[PDB]
């Protein structure tokens, strides 16, 4: 059963991105926010939870440095697969878990990760002893119970995280070039970076839509509906976030399951849920194609 990655994860993604790119393996930038989303929710300061493999006591590593430890470790168990045969990207991401003993326990009986090869590692490590484990998952697939080391089912958990039209795509692949930089009032375009409806502007014009400059000229331009009917691409409207002269002072891109992306500072994804938006928002608006 898939899953949508949090707010508080994908605000980590610039950093992410970065280190992945350092430990040439961006590619698994997707993997690496699941595994911070499986580890921490995105809000402990060890993000990625790679303390212990730095051999370091729990939770000692600031943000920057689990990323980049998380990113380093990961990428060692990429090579550490390669060079014992294993062309299996689940071996790495039981082994972030397990440790790299795994690949050698996996490279020796089969190259590929088994749901019975985690067991049976976890059942070895763990001396034959068994500790509650009530994860929807565990309680369907055993009755709700694990060998007492590590997560037999930690793949499971992250390929949750791992399971849009047209516009959607084009207007996100635009703004996603601008995760985490700082709002700027008045800003349009990436010399100057940009505000609200300005982000909204570029990106929509990027994917071949022209949008008026304001927020409240954005929701006149639209075809109203509200957040439940809304789909990845339409706009989410807000009122009263700053003394304004207008009804709607404030403009986001809808990415479904009640989140948007917009300016926002730093820029970037937002959870609607929260008491703060839901006080605020208006609705949502389909442009005109
Ligand atoms: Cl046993
Ligand atoms: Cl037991
Ligand atoms: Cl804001
Ligand atoms: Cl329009």
């Amino acid at each position: 059963t898939g899953m949508n990655l949090s707010a508080e994860v994908l605000k980590h993604q610039p950093m992410v991105e970065k280190y992945a790119r350092e430990n040439g393996i961006s590619e698994y930038v997707n993997v690496l926010l699941a595994i911070i989303q499986v580890e921490s929710g995105g809000t402990a300061e060890d993000v990625m939870q790679s303390s212990e493999s730095l051999g370091l006591p729990p939770n000692s590593l600031d943000t920057e440095s689990s990323i980049k430890q998380g990113c380093k470790y990961f990428a060692s168990l990429l090579s550490s697969s390669k060079n014992q045969g294993i062309d299996d990207l689940n071996v790495a991401i039981q082994s972030y878990n397990y440790g790299g003993g795994y690949v050698g326990y996996v490279a020796g009986k089969g190259k590929k990760h088994t749901f019975n090869l985690a067991e049976s590692f976890a059942r070895e490590k763990s001396g034959g002893k068994k500790v509650t484990y009530t994860n929807p998952i565990a309680v369907a697939k055993n009755g709700g119970w694990r060998w007492n080391y590590g997560n037999m089912f930690y793949v499971e958990l992250v390929n949750q995280y791992l399971t849009s039209g047209e516009l959607a795509q084009k207007v996100m692949n635009e703004a996603l070039k601008y995760q985490g930089w700082k709002y700027v009032y008045g800003g349009s375009n990436p010399n100057t970076s940009f505000d609200c409806s300005g982000l909204t502007q570029w990106c929509y014009g990027k994917a071949g839509i022209s949008l008026p400059r304001t927020a409240q000229a954005q929701y006149d331009a639209t075809q109203h509906l509200p957040l439940s009917q809304a789909k990845a691409g339409d706009l989410v409207f807000f009122h009263s976030t700053y003394n304004a002269g207008s009804y709607v002072t404030h403009v986001g891109i809808y990415v479904g399951n009640n989140q948007m992306y917009h300016a926002g500072d730093p820029i970037g994804y937002a959870d609607l849920s929260s008491s703060y938006w839901q006080q605020h928002l208006i609705g949502a608006g389909r442009v005109k194609q």
